[PDB]
DNA sequence: TGCAGGCGCGCCTGCA
DNA sequence: TGCAGGCGCGCCTGCA
């Protein structure tokens, strides 16, 4: 199962029920990403850590949440903390690289979720 | 013994060699608190991990490091990484909550070693 | 520069 | 209370 290889490359210890919400968000994007063939490149992408992959889409909601089990999250900050950075606190820490065509903040139909098409950037100043 | 009990809540998979040392690691805590009647205090936030915990502090060195049994390390960064975050690579990776009165950066002539007055981040950019 | 690690005096413990 | 021996904080050298 593609979804507890995924899950094997999650960052951070999480508890038990914790763990469950993490299985829960890799397999919804598996589900999202299977519909549009794009799962390979996840797989590439998590499994290589190649930078140089393609932008990996999931339709962005009205509002930029996704829902995962009961609870909402920005998907490119849900994903980058997942399989890169489990104390990324939010999207203001983020930034996307300049080959990402679907950057969160360009807010396209389509939404990037590769974790390595965003970099960590300085929190912004008050 | 409070030692057995604050070690049974200790983080990751330790060898041999590394359970020993994170065994005197804690003793050396427990002998310091003992003196200073904070004992009872670190119990309440290994055993709960309550953030709404006193601070728990020890002595600063000249140079901020703890040595315990031949290894030396900052004392903040040594309590988080044994009862809070195994892989913690440094001090760099620690902001302490606002509630911190002692917090390693103030730089006091106490540094608070309550892991639940730390929080981890990722290394700044 | 920060930071890691070698080394010893001073403090401590456990025998006399 | 003399004395032996363990260990850490402070001082130091050297590396990234
Ligand atoms: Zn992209
Ligand atoms: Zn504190």
């Amino acid at each position: 199962m593609i979804v507890k290889r995924l899950l094997g490359w999650k960052k951070g210890e999480q508890n038990g029920q914790e763990e469950k919400w993490c299985e829960k968000a890799v397999k919804s994007l598996v589900k999202k990403l299977k519909k549009t063939g794009q799962l390979d490149e996840l797989e590439k992408a998590i499994t290589t850590q190649n930078v140089n992959t393609k932008c990996i889409t999931i339709p962005r909601s009205l509002d930029g949440r996704l829902q995962v089990s009961h609870r909402k999250g920005l998907p490119h900050v849900i994903y980058c903390r997942l399989w890169r950075w489990p104390d990324l606190h939010s999207h203001h820490e983020l930034r996307a690289m300049e080959l990402c065509e679907f950057a969160f903040n360009m807010k396209k139909d389509e939404v990037c979720v590769n974790p390595y098409h965003y970099q960590r950037v300085e929190t912004p100043v008050l």
